[PDB]
C-alpha cells in the first residue's frame, strides 16, 4: 500500500540557479544532507537535487535537465499568485486555467523553472 | 505558500505497459478522465500519463522517485521478488523528507527509478 510521495529527484544544470528560483519564488528552503547534497523542503516533502556531472547514484535512467512536469498545490488564492509570478518577472505558460487534480478541480498557473521544468501551481 | 504535490506527469513508451506495472507492483489504480486521458492514483495524489504545456525536454525514464508505504518494507522486498522485478539497491537507510526511511530501489517498464520506502 502507498501512501504519498515522499521525494523526487531533479535533475539540474546548475544547482545554484536552481536554489534561487525554488527559494524566490515557490518559497522552498534548501537544506544540505549527507554533508554535501541539495535538497528544497516544502510541506512535508522535499526535492533533492543532482547537478549534471556530478549525479548521486542509483539514478534516473536517463537524467535530464527539463524534463520534470510537476504540479504543486497552492494555499494562496490562485489569482493573488498570479500576480506574484508577474510581479516577480517570471513568464507565464499558460493560465489561470481549470484542470483535474488528484482529488478534484483545480486552477492552475503554468510557469518553467531554470532547466525548463514545466510547473503547475494550482488551488483546489 | 506551497502544501505538497498534488501530481506529476510520466512520458512513457506504452501506456498499457506503464499500467500494468504500476497496478500490479505498487498497487496503484488507472482511471480515465477527460480526452481518454489517463492516470495512476494512490492515497490523495495521482500520475498522469502521457505516450501541451509540458515539459521542455519530455523524455522516458527521466524521473527518480520515491514512494511511501505503510506496508513493513521487508514484506515489501519479497513482493518485489515474487514478481520478478530486480532490485537495484536496497533495502537501504536513506534520508526521507522529514526523517530516516529504508527504501528499497526498482524500475519501471521505461527506467524510470523507483524509491519505495517506510519510515
Amino acid at each position: 500500500i502507498i501512501d504519498r510521495i515522499d521525494h523526487l529527484v531533479l535533475t539540474v544544470s546548475d544547482i545554484s540557479t536552481t536554489i534561487r528560483f525554488y527559494e524566490e519564488v515557490l518559497g522552498f528552503s534548501a537544506v544540505t544532507f549527507k554533508q554535501n547534497r541539495k535538497a528544497l523542503i516544502f510541506g512535508a516533502q522535499k526535492i533533492n537535487l543532482h547537478q549534471q556531472e556530478m549525479e548521486f547514484e542509483p539514478k534516473a535512467s536517463r537524467p535530464t535537465p527539463g524534463s520534470a512536469d510537476l504540479c504543486f498545490i497552492t494555499s494562496t488564492p490562485i489569482n493573488d499568485v498570479v500576480s506574484e509570478i508577474l510581479q516577480a518577472g517570471i513568464s507565464i505558460v499558460e493560465g489561470p486555467v481549470e484542470r483535474t487534480g488528484a482529488t478534484g478541480e483545480i486552477m492552475s498557473i503554468y510557469i518553467r523553472d531554470p532547466d525548463g521544468n514545466l510547473i503547475e501551481i494550482s488551488q483546489y
